[PDB]
DNA sequence: TAAATTCGGATTAGGAAT
DNA sequence: ATTCCTAATCCGAATTTA
């Protein structure tokens, strides 16, 4: 049974100790392509050993974001790359909540003691819930610390729901500008398109940490001086995408599959507003797109050198009450599409 | 009717006690 | 073993707003 590195480093994060440099994949991993495959890390039990079953037997790499930015982010990344000179994009994103919130000093009580905030989700706190913790503290204003019992209560839901102090007694969740930052992406890139606040909110709860994924490709710079062809499964709002642009790798290509219209409206206004000078494709739900649109495209484009996705978490994440199924279920089974679209990829690279 | 809102525990792992 | 705690966690369904 896959047990998690404490800490979870993976190979190694920026300013820890226990980087490694090299490791050994199976021989049926080695690319072309390279590939890069991300998930949520606290999956329901057998599922990660599914997954490196299907990718190859590769061991995943476990590295909680929390090393890379103030939010934390448990995530497995299955993938073929070199793991030597790595290297972080600049300047990283603020470490600790002091210097990520400057204000909240002003809001911000002795007795709690956090220096990171936990996962950025789809679900944030409520308006009630705010009001509750505000209600239970005002009877101890004049005095200089509320009770003990009452103190845990706030505590234990400022870190259920992610809350920072904003306000007198006012603990509130995070804003899309906030969590577009702490995930590394630039400000206002999930606003427009068509895009409401609400589904801003759950593009970037199930979006990539940039620094994170940027760190572990970093590794492709030296090796495609002229820039890469990229097949993006579940592009989403596009964090491969970003991380790639943030290196300096230039993207000849970008194949992007992706069945939200407003996240494929944000990659294209992304791709326009950064002036790409490669060519962005754009479809919609990976189960119609064939093998042979593949095989086709490859021969147009000459093969991809990098396939990068995350495919579905809902039927594996454990906030999700109702269909936490695992690996089968109807979204998260979609993991085998992308399974289905590298072997394609695999078979013009490298053969049999 | 798009958008916003609020509510709803279980699965894991680990540490510390038997 | 068990027992008992703390602890984190890319969420769905239903309803209400505007
Ligand atoms: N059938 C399907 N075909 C294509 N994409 C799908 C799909 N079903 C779900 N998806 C998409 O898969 C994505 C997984 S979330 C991954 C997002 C990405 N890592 C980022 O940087 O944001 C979601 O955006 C979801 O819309």
């Amino acid at each position: 049974p896959i047990r998690l590195p404490n800490p979870m480093i993976g190979f190694g994060v920026p300013n820890e100790p226990g980087l490694i440099t090299h490791r050994s994949l199976p021989e049926l991993a080695r690319g072309p392509p390279f590939f890069y495959y991300e998930n949520v890390a606290l999956t329901p039990k057998g599922v990660w050993e599914t997954i490196s079953r299907h990718l190859f037997e590769i061991p995943p790499e476990f590295v909680d974001s929390k090393y890379f930015c103030v939010a934390a982010r448990k995530r497995g990344y299955i993938h073929n790359l070199p793991i030597n000179n790595r290297f972080q994009i600049q300047p990283p994103p603020k470490y600790t909540i002091h210097d990520a919130f400057p204000l909240s000093k002003r809001w911000w009580p002795e007795w709690d003691k956090r220096t990171k905030l936990n996962c950025i989700l789809t679900r944030t706190g409520s308006a009630q819930l705010t009001n509750r913790i505000r209600v239970a503290l005002e009877p101890y204003n004049e005095e200089p610390e509320p009770p003990k019992h009452v103190q845990r209560y706030v505590i234990d839901q400022c870190k259920k729901w992610n809350l920072v102090w904003v306000g007198k007694n006012k603990a509130a969740p995070l804003e899309p500008d906030e969590m577009e930052s702490i995930l590394g992406f630039p400000k206002n890139h999930t606003r427009g398109g068509g895009m409401s606040r609400t589904e801003r909110f759950k593009s970037l709860g199930n979006s990539f940490q940039v620094d994170t994924v940027a760190y572990h490709l970093s590794v492709l710079k030296p090796i495609f001086p002229h820039g890469i062809n990229v097949l993006s499964l579940f592009t989403g709002i596009g964090g491969g995408e970003v991380a790639l642009h943030r290196l300096q790798i230039k993207m000849k290509l970008v194949v992007s599959v992706e069945i939200s219209k407003v996240n494929r409206n944000i990659l294209k206004d992304f791709w326009e507003q950064t002036n790409q000078t490669g060519e962005l494709i754009e479809f919609s739900d990976i189960q119609h797109l064939t093998n042979d649109t593949i095989e086709g495209l490859m021969e147009k484009y000459g093969g991809f050198d990098l396939v990068i996705g995350g495919s579905p978490c809902n039927n594996l994440a454990g906030g999700n009450r109702v269909s936490r199924v695992g690996l089968e279920g109807d979204q998260s089974s979609l993991f085998f599409e992308y399974c289905r679209i590298l072997e394609v990829v695999r078979a013009r690279m490298r053969g049999s």
